[PDB]
């Protein structure tokens, strides 16, 4: 519906220069938040008042003030197999903030 | 330093069609978050891992994946004088989420 939402983003750790310390997995589903912040809103979302006020000021003064932005509002962990100070392969069971759980306009 | 930060944004309630129910004040300091999300980061900020990973994927695939976005990460209340169901002028002492307290890349 052209509104702020979660969509797929497969991240390869080698592509981002993290494969020097992340051994596994090779790739993971990080998701991303894409779409607009405009009126009217999706009826099942959690908007802030600052995002609604800024979006309205944007409409009136579009060259000076930016619209609201679609961003992750909650993140989930993943497990990684990483190399510790000596190099030993070690499991990090809950590696926080790697994957989008919820999107919203902020 | 061209990095994500708090900057002034004076909001007039009439400009955004809220003066029908907000009587006072006329205008308030809402702030906004402006600036880039790029490497290297400001050394005193609170970045998420998803924002760092997405920014790096953006660098590699700039046409497909967007960069991180500079947004409010904490909001503060203001007091408003508002009209209640009958029209009586009523103070809302803590009207949440009207003003930026902190900015960050998300
Ligand atoms: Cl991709
Ligand atoms: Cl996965
Ligand atoms: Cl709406
Ligand atoms: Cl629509
Ligand atoms: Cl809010
Ligand atoms: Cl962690
Ligand atoms: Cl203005
Ligand atoms: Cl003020
Ligand atoms: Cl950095
Ligand atoms: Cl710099
Ligand atoms: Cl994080
Ligand atoms: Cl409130
Ligand atoms: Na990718
Ligand atoms: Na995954
Ligand atoms: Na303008
Ligand atoms: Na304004
Ligand atoms: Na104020
Ligand atoms: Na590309």
């Amino acid at each position: 519906g052209s509104h702020c939402q979660k969509t797929s983003l497969r991240v390869n750790f080698e592509d981002i220069g993290w494969d020097s310390w992340i051994i596994a997995p090779k790739e993971y589903e990080a998701y991303e938040c894409r779409g607009g912040c405009f009126f009217p809103l999706a009826d099942d979302v959690t908007p802030t008042k600052h995002a609604i006020v800024q979006t309205l000021v944007h409409l009136k003064f579009p060259t000076k003030v930016s619209k609201a932005c679609c961003v992750p509002t909650k993140l989930s962990p993943i497990s990684v197999l990483y190399k510790d100070d000596m190099g030993v392969p070690t499991l990090k069971y809950h590696y926080e903030g790697m994957s989008v759980a919820e999107c919203g306009c902020r």
